[PDB]
């Protein structure tokens, strides 16, 4: 899948993740904002929601 | 000054910073979002803008 990718400070770029999923990592507590996007599907926890998707392209918007 | 305060994952709380300023730390590159708020006035750089203020209360919104 094609996915957006950035850390909390890096420029957002497009990345071909191939056969991995895309993820979108957001904070759960207000103010709710996306902290990171990339390839794979890392674990969320009490403060962080991690959405993982494989379709469409750029699904981790 | 009274200031908002949170890290990238912590719950936002109100904090009496006393005689320090408030800061608001934002990313410069899209998507532009606030990564952190607190007491003091840490340095920004190429990826991070840091606004520092002393008035009004909660100025680092």
């Amino acid at each position: 899948t094609m996915c957006y990718s950035h850390t909390t400070t890096s420029r957002a770029i497009l990345t071909n993740c191939g056969e991995n999923s895309c993820y979108r990592k957001s904070r759960r507590h207000p103010p709710k904002m996306v902290l990171g996007r990339g390839c794979g599907c890392p674990p969320g926890d009490d403060n962080l929601e991690v959405k993982c998707c494989t379709s469409p392209d750029k699904c981790n918007y």
